[PDB]
């Protein structure tokens, strides 16, 4: 009893955690039996685990000993029966084996494994008493309490949850109504960072101005900084970020003054809610968000299998923009559309083929290394299918609509292009050319108004879209000569049985600058896939013409259906003959000032640009220097200049972390991070080195490409200290869950950061200069708090005071030692130290 008892009830003497103990920690004992044989005098070495001595009940020391003795190949086990005396001495006993072994192999290290080990056995120390689960993609969350006395340095004043775009003041907005949610939720991965905390949001925006400077800071490079930025799932965190960020713009930038600077910095969101286009509207425009309609459309209409397919007229009304007739000088909101993303349609499709064909109860994407690589052969040859069991269809006919469509700035992503997986740029996809061609035309046509039509012929039926050529809006408008050599015609079908009669014609209306015209094809669909015309000489055979009109016309000859490993339907497009080969007809954004108190406008310069989404989850790691994408992007930066790409947008550029507790940090895409200012600094990410990073923003600026930092205020991966916190089981809203057994209960997160990383280095380093140079920024009071930003107090250390709470960690209920007894935590601050009586007074 003696010996084992605490040496000393110092801080000191103890391994703990803010001063609480863990069914992990280890102790200074007076003395340590030497080789079990003899009771030496301890050093500050002779480190024991609790366990050894102390069980937070009899029950728990049982199993200890039956645990132990199997390790220690004592050949005794006890059953629930078993008086204490033999409990005690089995672990007196234990106790000489251990030191007799540690002698043996010179350390301690394999006990403190063994320990570990147990400790995961039972209940009170593992994920059962976490349950029940619910749908965080992880499986739970974790609140942290705003007032507890035990953890008195986790407290907040904030952490005010759920404040979406759509519920920023705490109610459901009462202006949009297309989502009838609260759009969105707090939690969905890691630690997440409290948004709403006025610190924090002055924090958020020095990474911001910091990242939007990375050259000058970082390189000391004016030509390598970001221009621009994405804020990643909006949704899900407290939107007074939208006013910071917008803020930022408008003062650091100008983006309110004029066209020209808006597209400049030209900034997006990932803002999933129906409810945010127009919220964001109202705001000024100050970024665009994503036509989420019209990518439902497409999907739908055009990439869905055969049988589920919808019909077509979709494709002009469920839009932001009704495109039957779009005449509009500019269009009353802005966006960008897209058919897929980095994650959108891409990891879904992973999944699937994991849930349906590998491991039936895989949880949210929490997949493995292998799982993938597996999945990743099943959906390679999908891709080259005429039928389709996991992938798009119709990709061509998507793109062909998204690059011809007037009034929102198309994203290409780069997994349509290239391999979704594979080296970056290595391999191309079947429908590479398409879009290349598309791209091209792109440039050189696609200007003026939008007609949009849907004819019901033969036993299906089609869509036609049309643009009129630069400078005309209107279909009556005859424009000059080179509204005549622009303009495009789109026809397309999604039904593979498409039949015209033979009296049957579609007859399309190109718009009065084209009457008595040739036109020659760009895209043909073929039986085995598209055909691509990449001149006016290389499509000699194929001209025909308009009529008097101005109408081209269509017939059973022209349009059919297809099913091969690209179209399942018809996609034709026409344009005319005639165009320099230097044809432009994109538009400059003009420095005249704006007046409509937005930032940013849908017109004919802002329809000219091209995003590009330049990376893919799934691409292989670099096997040496020359693969890294960073690299790669410098040395191709001409392949974006000739496709129109005006911004790209990069991953993001955060090293990775390696925990392996989401897909984004088993394919390391930069989204799950530690060191929110580690841009390839410490280390690679997985892109390249941060010289590499440097060298593709000037390679891409040397083009004129803009180039977009994603921005990723959610959350953080991985933080390497220990913190205690007072939690509680929530859903992904924060409400607590039903049957838990963790309610304002101590728990033991890793919330800590270094204090040595990047973000000890740049944390709250221009909040001075920010405030000098715009003090308008920190007069704002933010809608959800009330208050101004709080920029007098750096953030140079992450800790739990500064988040929300975390996914669940799989530590317990109980892993925050407690007397049963009292039932009051275990304590080491001094003036109220509380240790188990055994160890201090035995
Ligand atoms: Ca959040």
């Amino acid at each position: 009893a003696q010996y084992n008892q605490v040496y000393s009830t110092d801080a000191a003497n103890f391994e703990h955690v803010d001063h609480y103990l863990t069914a992990e920690s280890w102790y200074r004992p007076k003395y340590i039996l030497k080789d079990g044989k003899t009771w030496t005098q301890s050093t500050e070495k002779d480190f024991r685990p609790l366990l050894m001595t102390w069980w937070p009940d009899q029950e728990t020391q049982r199993q200890y000993v039956n645990y132990m003795n199997a390790q220690l190949g004592i050949h005794q086990t006890y059953n629930t029966a078993t008086s204490p005396l033999q409990l005690n001495l089995a672990a007196q006993t234990i106790q000489t084996k251990i030191e007799e072994k540690i002698t043996a192999e010179k350390n301690t290290n394999w006990l403190r494994q063994t320990i570990s080990a147990f400790v995961k056995t039972q209940s009170a120390w593992n994920s059962d008493s976490e349950k029940p689960f619910d749908d965080h993609l992880q499986k739970g969350a974790l609140l942290y309490s705003n007032n507890s006395k035990l953890t008195s340095q986790a407290n907040s004043n904030y952490r005010i949850l759920n404040r979406t775009p759509t519920n920023q003041t705490g109610k459901k907005d009462p202006r949009y109504t297309a989502d009838r949610t609260i759009g969105g939720y707090e939690f969905l991965l890691a630690n997440d960072v409290d948004n709403s905390n006025p610190v924090v949001q002055a924090e958020q925006l020095n990474w911001l101005h910091f990242l939007m400077n990375f050259g000058n800071i970082y390189a000391n490079d004016p030509d390598a900084n970001f221009d621009s930025i994405r804020v990643d799932a909006v949704d899900n965190v407290d939107a007074d970020l939208l006013q910071i960020a917008g803020d930022y713009l408008k003062a650091a930038k100008g983006i309110h003054k004029n066209d020209k600077a808006a597209n400049d910095h030209l900034s997006i969101l990932e803002a999933w809610s129906y409810n945010d286009t127009p919220y964001l509207h109202d705001d000024g425009d100050n970024m665009i968000n994503m036509d989420n309609r019209l990518r439902l459309s497409l999907l739908y209409s055009l990439a869905k299998p055969l049988n589920q397919r919808s019909g077509m007229n979709p494709l002009i009304t469920n839009s932001l923009v009704n495109r039957t007739d779009d005449n509009a000088e500019t269009a009353a909101v802005p966006s960008y559309s897209f058919i897929r993303a980095h994650d959108s349609e891409v990891q879904d499709l992973i999944r699937d083929i994991i849930k349906a064909e590998i491991n039936p109860n895989v949880v949210g994407y929490s997949f493995t290394m292998e799982e993938i690589k597996k999945a990743f052969e099943i959906y390679n040859k999908d891709l080259l299918a005429t039928e389709k069991k996991y992938t798009h269809y119709n990709t061509a006919l998507s793109y062909a609509l998204l690059l011809t469509n007037k009034s929102s700035v198309p994203r290409v992503y780069y997994g349509d292009m290239f391999t979704d997986d594979g080296q970056y740029m290595a391999h191309k996809t079947i429908n590479y050319e398409a879009i290349e061609t598309l791209l091209k035309a792109r440039i050189k046509y696609v200007s003026g108004g939008q007609a949009m039509r849907n004819q019901q012929v033969g036993n299906s039926e089609i869509i036609t879209s049309v643009r009129y050529g630069k400078g005309a809006l209107k279909a009556t408008d005859t424009g000059d000569r080179i509204t005549r050599t622009s303009g495009v015609v789109v026809i397309e079908g999604n039904n593979p049985s498409l039949r015209l009669k033979a009296s049957d014609r579609v007859v399309v209306n190109m718009g009065a600058a084209h009457k008595n015209q040739a036109y020659r094809p760009l895209l043909l669909t073929t039986d085995n896939g598209i055909k691509a015309y990449h001149s006016d000489q290389e499509a000699a055979g194929l001209v025909r013409y308009t009529n008097d009109r101005g109408e081209l016309i269509f017939t059973a000859a022209d349009i059919k259906g297809y099913a091969n490993p690209q179209v399942s339907g018809y996609l034709g497009v026409w344009v005319p003959v005639g165009a320099a080969a230097d044809q432009d007809v994109r538009v400059a954004a003009s420095t005249a000032p704006s007046t409509d108190g937005k930032s940013v406008h849908q017109n004919a310069a802002l329809d000219s640009r091209v995003m590009f989404e330049g990376f893919s989850n799934f691409q292989a790691f670099a096997t040496k220097k020359e693969e890294y994408t960073n690299v790669v992007i410098a040395k191709n930066v001409d392949k974006f200049a000739e496709w129109g790409v005006t911004d790209f947008e990069m991953a993001p550029q955060y090293v990775s972390s390696t925990d392996g507790s989401f897909l984004d940090s088993v394919i390391q895409n930069g989204y799950a991070f530690t060191d929110r200012y580690d841009l390839g600094i410490s280390k690679p990410n997985k892109y390249g080195t941060a010289d590499d990073l440097v060298k593709a923003i000037k390679a891409l600026h040397s083009k004129g490409i803009k180039v977009m930092a994603d921005w990723v205020p959610d959350q953080m991966y991985a933080l390497p200290e220990k913190e205690v916190v007072t939690a509680t089981r929530v859903d992904k809203y924060g409400t607590p869950v039903a049957g838990s057994q963790i309610k304002n209960t101590l728990y033991v997160v890793d919330g800590k950061s270094s204090g040595k990383d990047q973000q000890a280095k740049y944390g709250g380093a221009f909040l001075e200069e920010l405030q000098a140079k715009y003090p308008e920024l920190f007069a704002r009071k933010q809608i959800s708090t009330g208050v101004p930003m709080d920029p007098s107090v750096k953030i140079k250390q992450w800790s739990a005071k500064y988040f929300n709470g975390t996914n669940i960690l799989g530590r317990g209920a109980g892993y925050v030692l407690k007397d049963q007894a009292t039932n009051t935590y275990f304590s080491l601050v001094s003036d109220n130290t509380f240790l188990p009586k055994s160890l201090v007074n035995p």
